[PDB]
């Protein structure tokens, strides 16, 4: 898989953008440190003007007129609080070839050779070096292209992301901005002054493993990424269960779905009776956030939810137990509770202690991860949506995302890295 850059650019912002830093909240500043890789994958129409570079870039640099502080630069403030300083210095483009075809990518799983879809980010020259946004479109022999997105999670999460990125498509086709970019994340601050009114688990250090792992079998070594589908149907039968041994309570698609897979993890990994398990929900807040969010809040609003079991029961109960776990915490998670998550975070000496990077989901934890609701397949920039839109590599073990069918069709696909023997194992889950 040889990658042969064929040009690179710093595309930016078509017209004179603000000139302004702009504020970090305590979610802004909690999240994972690197550029979160995201890969588009698109067959050729057969046209010569496929992915037209410069149709590409003047598209970008549209786009990076609203969305401005995608151009922009991290800097610290007077307290050493990161900020984005909105210096319009640009977003890098990149565009290489390759030999290789799609189709060798097979069923697209985020192993990470995929990684060399993404223009690297060397970390540090500075904290103020590297752009926030990284991007490149790569032609391979058989015609089609990938375009893949490394995005500096301190600008945006993925529903913000999105926005830009979808905006950046629809200017390719001669469209204009829809939902304007809302661009001030002190509607998240803290109140003052800080009064914490839960204990906040998914803020709590993850249960190590009680019998240390062998290291020569939990390494990134021996860690694989895999992808598997999910029909529907086996998500009908899924949801449904639920009313199995005698259980009354009607649970949702994704807690059930969400509990197969902890629960199929679990078995895949052998977890003894008395090993506690912590499962990591990522929880979108701009539904639940009362006072309620701008439509095109440019930003972080992702919170989390994390529900605890010990494997005795997670493995031998059934799944709507799983299931029930984690509708206890999803339903905790109301605006009441999202403030007293941001004040107890704005107590916190150091918001960068608080990153998850497993550690966190090594075994025995999990993160889950759903992309089910972003419009991840509406990127068309002229030549047609998506055959595939999937994490640009999943980098720790014990991660895993949920995909939503690029056809639909009412299909899943759940995209995950686990240590190579337990992957085997993992079949636990059309089970
Ligand atoms: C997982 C959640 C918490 C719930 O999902 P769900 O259970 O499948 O929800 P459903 O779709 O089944 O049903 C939701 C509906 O339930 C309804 N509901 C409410 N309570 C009830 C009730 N008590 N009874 C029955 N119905 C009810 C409620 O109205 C709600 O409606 P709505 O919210 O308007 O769709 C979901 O809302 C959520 O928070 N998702 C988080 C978003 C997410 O997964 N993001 C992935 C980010 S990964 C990342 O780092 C991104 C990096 C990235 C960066 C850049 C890129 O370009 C790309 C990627």
């Amino acid at each position: 898989m040889k990658i042969n850059i064929r040009d690179s650019t710093m595309v930016r912002p078509a017209t004179e953008t603000p000139i302004t830093n702009l504020w970090n909240s305590n979610v802004d500043l909690v999240i994972p440190r690197f550029h979160t890789p995201s890969v588009y994958f698109y067959r050729p129409t057969g046209a010569s003007n496929f992915f037209d570079p410069q149709v590409m870039k003047e598209a970008l640099s549209k786009a990076l007129v609203p969305f401005y502080p995608m151009a922009g630069r991290l800097k610290r403030d007077d307290d050493g609080r990161i900020e984005i300083d909105c210096n319009g210095a640009g977003v890098l483009f990149v565009v290489a070839d390759t030999p290789s075809v799609i189709d060798d990518f097979g069923d697209f799983a985020p192993t990470l050779n995929l990684r060399q879809l993404i223009p690297e980010v060397d970390h540090s020259a500075g904290i103020h070096s590297f752009p926030l946004l990284v991007l490149q479109v790569t032609f391979f022999k058989c015609g089609g292209a990938s375009l893949g997105v490394g995005m500096q999670h301190h600008a945006a999460d993925g529903f913000s992301g999105l926005h830009f990125i979808n905006t950046w498509s629809d200017m390719a086709r001669g469209l204009d901005l829809t939902i304007p970019p809302f661009i001030d994340r002190t509607l998240l601050r803290a109140r003052d002054p800080p009064q914490p009114a839960f204990h906040h688990v998914e803020y709590q250090p993850a249960p190590s493993m009680k019998i240390p792992l062998d290291p020569s079998k939990s390494g990134p070594e021996n860690t694989t990424v895999s992808i598997f589908k999910l029909t529907r149907d086996q998500l009908v039968a899924l949801k449904a269960k639920s009313k199995e041994d005698g259980n009354t309570v009607s649970y949702s698609s994704y807690e059930m779905l969400a509990g197969h897979v902890w629960r199929s993890v679990g078995k895949a990994r052998g977890l003894p009776n008395d090993q506690e398990t912590k499962l990591y929900i990522a929880t979108d807040g701009r539904s639940r956030l009362r006072p309620q969010l701008p439509p095109g809040y440019f930003g972080n609003v992702i919170f989390t939810a994390t529900p605890l079991a010990v494997a005795g029961d997670l493995l031998s109960k059934p799944t709507w137990y799983a299931a029930g776990q984690i509708h206890d915490f999803l339903v905790r998670m109301d605006d009441n509770y999202l403030r007293s998550a941001l004040d107890y975070l704005e107590m916190q000496p150091d918001l960068s202690a608080l990153v998850r990077g497993a550690h966190t989901y090594k075994c025995p934890n999990l993160g889950i991860t759903s992309w089910v609701r972003l419009p991840i397949y509406d990127a068309d920039f002229g030549w047609g949506r998506p055959i595939f839109m999937g994490p640009g590599g999943i980098p720790y073990e014990g991660l895993s995302f949920v995909l939503p069918s690029p056809t639909n069709d009412g299909s899943l696909s759940v995209a995950i890295a686990l240590q190579s023997e337990h992957m085997k194992l993992f079949e636990k889950f059309l089970f």
